[PDB]
């Protein structure tokens, strides 16, 4: 926000709905949106999405909008919602299992591994590693996923999330497409803003202009193909 | 309400907005919505739709949510916005022209003609003529659009708006699937309720289970094939 301070983060209970975004559920955690994850609207995650990250509001417009087709209310959402395969949800995620053999919603350590292992020899990680982490995350689909999806839409959705965990985590400016693993990891594994850790929010705005280059970056360097269909249909509402 | 009386028709002006659908412009036109057509959201659209038309929620939320994605707005829509072809709107439409080669916003009595013309020697449209006519506007376009689109999802929408036209400008039971010419020609030439020339708002709830078979009913009869690759993919926001 302005006031950090008065934004702890705190671990969700049971009953607190959390989904398959590290980003949503961060801002949940400490309460820049709802800690119940509940009644959720698209201006609740722009105002959320500035004050916690300086992300603004075209992107969030764009794919809050989106977001909201996987409920059944008229203008919100529950966190949980945005699991429903094939809206924004996609096989090949960085810290969550493919739905078809496995929990597309929580975070899963093992999932994780490659991210976590990846950009040896630096404290950092940085567009050619986040590039080589959607590769081998994808070709792990593929080698075990029979009902894998693969296209131009999902490749791209990757490539944003891998600009965000880069953009919104980095140290000083966002432009230069790294940040710290100890920043990136307490993301993922706690869906916590790491300011014990000296993370602060980034006074330079993170927007669609910024992030076009470094995903068509990852992209490029992701080696990446398409393998089948290529149709980017999405999910227009949920039980379909 | 039920208060048609506080409801009057006034025309349009210059800078009232209004969009491709003939069912949100005529309630614009009467005032259950703005009658500036702006600032429009799905809760503005559920309460209208119910009060003006009889229509359920259920499918004012998928079609509304759907239709929020063609503005640069959180949460609301100008009219005109709808046009964004590639989301809902799509060639072939009933009194629109193709977006390659036309006006894909405005109401056109040439393109109308062949609905106009429909189902012969009866005082009513109904589900053979709704489908007779899908058939002739589909092959018009793909004579004279080499752009057609025309996919299952666009056949879908397509069988969906002729479902309306039929259900919410009925005489009687919106389950008969057919409504009176007069009726229907007042909504897609004025963008009014026919109130003058006999029309009452259904006292039957018109939803998705209401809708679902007389879709149906209008694809099989419209001896339908499909166009190039059948991707069922939407633009998901203006200006990508
Ligand atoms: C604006 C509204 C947002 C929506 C609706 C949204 C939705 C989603 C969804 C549905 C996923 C699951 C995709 C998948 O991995 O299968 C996802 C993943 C992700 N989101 Fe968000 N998100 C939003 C904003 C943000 C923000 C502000 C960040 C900031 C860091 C962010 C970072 C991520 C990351 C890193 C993932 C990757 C998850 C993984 O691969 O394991 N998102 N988001
Ligand atoms: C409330 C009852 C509704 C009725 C009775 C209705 C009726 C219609 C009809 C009959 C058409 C066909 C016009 C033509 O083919 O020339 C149409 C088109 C359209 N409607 Fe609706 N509509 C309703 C609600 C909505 C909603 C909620 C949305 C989006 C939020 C919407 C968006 C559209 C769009 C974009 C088109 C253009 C499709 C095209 O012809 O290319 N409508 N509507
Ligand atoms: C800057 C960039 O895009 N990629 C760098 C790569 O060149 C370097 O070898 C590696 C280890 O420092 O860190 C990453
Ligand atoms: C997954 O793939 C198998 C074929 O290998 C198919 O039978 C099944 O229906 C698919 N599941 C889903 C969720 O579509
Ligand atoms: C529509 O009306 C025509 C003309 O009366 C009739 O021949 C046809 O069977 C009707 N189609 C229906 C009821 O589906
Ligand atoms: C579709 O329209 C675009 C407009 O630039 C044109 O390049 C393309 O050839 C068209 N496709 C056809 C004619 O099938
Ligand atoms: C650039 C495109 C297609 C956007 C679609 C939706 C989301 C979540 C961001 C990228
Ligand atoms: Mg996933
Ligand atoms: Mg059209």
């Amino acid at each position: 926000a302005v006031d950090f301070s008065a934004h702890p983060w705190k671990a969700p209970g049971p009953n607190d709905s959390r989904g398959p975004c590290p980003g949503l559920n961060t801002l949940a955690n400490h309460g820049f949106l709802p800690r119940n994850g509940r009644n959720i609207s698209v201006p609740m995650i722009v105002k959320a999405g500035f004050e916690g990250y300086n992300v603004q509001s075209d992107i969030l417009i764009l794919a809050g909008k989106v977001g909201m087709l996987t409920s059944r209310e008229a203008d919100t959402i529950s966190l949980e919602d945005l699991k429903l395969h094939g809206t924004i949800e996609h096989d090949a995620s960085l810290s969550r299992e493919d739905v078809a053999i496995g929990d597309n919603l929580h975070f899963n350590e093992a999932i994780f591994t490659t991210l976590a292992n990846s950009n040896p020899g630096a404290d950092v990680y940085n567009i050619s590693s986040a590039a080589q982490v959607q590769h081998d995350r994808l070709a792990d689909s593929v080698a075990r996923n029979p009902n894998v999806t693969n296209t131009d839409l999902t490749a791209t959705i990757r490539s944003s999330e891998s600009a965000f965990y880069l953009t919104v985590m980095s140290a000083g400016d966002p432009l230069r497409g790294e940040a710290p693993k100890k920043f990136v990891n307490v993301f993922f594994q706690e869906e916590r803003m790491p300011i014990k850790e000296g993370w602060k929010r980034s006074t330079t705005p993170i927007n669609l202009p910024l992030l076009g280059p470094i995903i068509d970056r990852i992209t490029e360097l992701s080696d990446w193909k398409p393998t089948g269909d290529n149709c980017g249909a999405i999910v227009l509402g949920p039980g379909l």
